[PDB]
């Protein structure tokens, strides 16, 4: 599964038919993945998850600041799955930015975004250094790219163009964290945070 | 409201945490259960703005319109118990045919979806005759058909292609109301629950 | 289980404590069930109920108006384990308030707001299984604590014999618009009184 | 006010009577704040927080681990506020383990912790960040311990006020685990013992 592919003509949608913050409102253009599409999709990769991993204790390595929406929502997700199958495994949780207890784990990166691969192929050589039981990269977003060496994730929420996103935890600049949606910014925004 | 063209390819259902069953029969999600709170919530504040200002009679029409019924009422009440301006809630409930708690009160009506669009105008034309301060419909879902008699209502959540669609309480002969997503059902599966 | 127990001595909680309508502020007195802890409660009788009737076609009947939203978010748990079993059974849902022959040889849940007397639900049970389902089952949010001599399928909270506004539970067709379960104080009750 | 007061004498709720992860079935004894409780708190802490500090630019600051989870769901309800309003203020997020703290000088910083016993851990940290001279720093803590051993610092918004026993839940950890649990529960003495370092 490449995830949901947002087409190279994906217009996204008029800021007026959702709720998005005032302060962002002339910094934003469009609403290019809805806060609520993500959870669908995040529901899905959760399931996902548990049916790849879920024979072994489960390390979730969170990928700050970025991924740290999408890490805590989708642990939601798991432990929703969790209390109420009686198939489930217990998770320890770690965080990163861009460890001896990886050993002999399933570790689970959660990242927000992956453009030219490099951060994650960082830190997948990191973590194999600690020998794992096996290691799998849950990206909310994977861009196509020509900048990219080649790597994809095991899990993946959206596919899109190479274009600039903020929103759900992904910054411009610090700014647009505190967004629900995925969205692309204005020439005001850009120019006004740069 | 969203406009969803008719080239919309929609989602492939293996994306999304349903039973893949559900596969000959229906198409595609057109609009995931995610999407339709979002746009939910805008109606609320929308809702809320037009409507604050008057005690609003909630009115549901079962039972295709109970779910977006009951989300859009949750948006409304989340704003209510967390800002200035809130007013009083009554809810009730409604089906219709087949082939006066409302007099001075601002009256919602709550509908799943408008097709050709004259159920909405036979209602409305028999409410209105017990003299609300207003009455506006909240509709899910409509059309873009040559059937319709050119009624539009008030709010609206998304306006679809003329496809049939069902999930989210709509139905197909009583059929995928369990559904949580909007979904456009096969002409196979028409077929297949045709009564 | 006759569900999660609510002693009589339960001062509940402060309103300042939680969010409240404001054309309620001083309509209730306190707060008696969190919007919540109902959730979590219904949560966990979706699983119940699926453990004694998710082995046939489940008929949910909800009774208007007070169990509209029980009824709702039982049912979005309910559905939410069909679909994670990887065995879905059909579930289709109905409405009365007090031609239902959709309910023959099927397995009827019945979702209701409270049970007090039990009058309501006695009445309610007769009308039913005058048409022969495989089994009929009530699901009550609330049972108040010697009358006649009923008792529900599951429950979610047993309380004190107190009357109790919120989640869709009225007092003269108000206070419907409110989440948590609360106690009316005197103010509001003069003010509503038919 | 000091929050939610959780009585000594709570008996708490027995597990069968909620949805908990079977791997900890016999690690618990008893519920002791619902998650779905923890949430509808966490939604008026949300509105107390932002009608105190929503008057200029915020910094959260979260305090991992176990503050993780109060976090996420306590700037989920600010969010909801910010886009339900016509004025709305500009959000900036942070992770200490316990940027450089000059984005902090002139900014309203909102510390988010987990739980507090001595009150050390936060009257030390508070004491720093007031350093880098912000325009105002406050705290935002669930849990808060009625304990003999406190310093007698008390937070400026308060989840819960809890009795001076050993709780593991979302996200509050015993030696990393109970960690994806959304409930704050009791451990029992089989769990405190199989996980025990
Ligand atoms: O669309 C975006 N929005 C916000 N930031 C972005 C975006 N793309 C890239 N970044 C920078 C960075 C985020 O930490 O991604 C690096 C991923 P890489 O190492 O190239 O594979
Ligand atoms: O696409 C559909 N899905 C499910 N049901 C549908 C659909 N279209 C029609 N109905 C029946 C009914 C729903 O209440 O609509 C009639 C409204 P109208 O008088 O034509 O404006
Ligand atoms: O605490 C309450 N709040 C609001 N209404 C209440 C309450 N108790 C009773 N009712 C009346 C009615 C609600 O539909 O329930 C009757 C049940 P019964 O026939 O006595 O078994
Ligand atoms: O009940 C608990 N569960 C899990 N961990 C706990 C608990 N109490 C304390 N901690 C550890 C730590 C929390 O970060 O306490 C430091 C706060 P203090 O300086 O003592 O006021
Ligand atoms: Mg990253
Ligand atoms: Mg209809
Ligand atoms: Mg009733
Ligand atoms: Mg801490």
């Amino acid at each position: 599964s490449p995830g949901v592919v947002i087409s190279d003509d994906e217009p996204g949608y008029d800021l007026d038919l959702f709720a998005i913050p005032n302060h962002y409102a002339e910094d934003l253009e469009r609403v290019f993945i809805p806060h609520g599409l993500i959870m669908d999709r995040t529901e899905r990769l959760a399931r996902d998850v548990m049916k790849e991993m879920g024979g072994h204790h489960i390390v979730a390595l969170c990928v700050l600041k970025g991924g740290y929406k999408f890490f805590a929502d989708l642990l939601d997700y798991i432990k929703a799955l969790n209390r109420n199958s009686d198939r489930s495994i217990p998770m320890t949780v770690d965080f990163i930015r861009l460890l001896s207890t990886l050993t002999g784990k399933n570790v689970l990166i959660v990242e927000d975004i992956i453009d030219t691969g490099k951060t994650m192929q960082t830190l997948l050589s990191l973590v194999r250094q600690y020998n794992p039981k096996m290691v799998k990269v849950a990206s909310l977003l994977v861009k196509r790219t020509p900048r990219s060496v080649g790597y994809k994730p095991d899990f993946v929420g959206f596919e899109i163009p190479d274009k600039f996103v903020v929103g759900y935890a992904l910054d411009y600049n610090e700014y647009f964290r505190d967004l629900n949606h995925v969205a692309v910014i204005s020439e005001t925004g850009k120019a006004k945070y740069k």
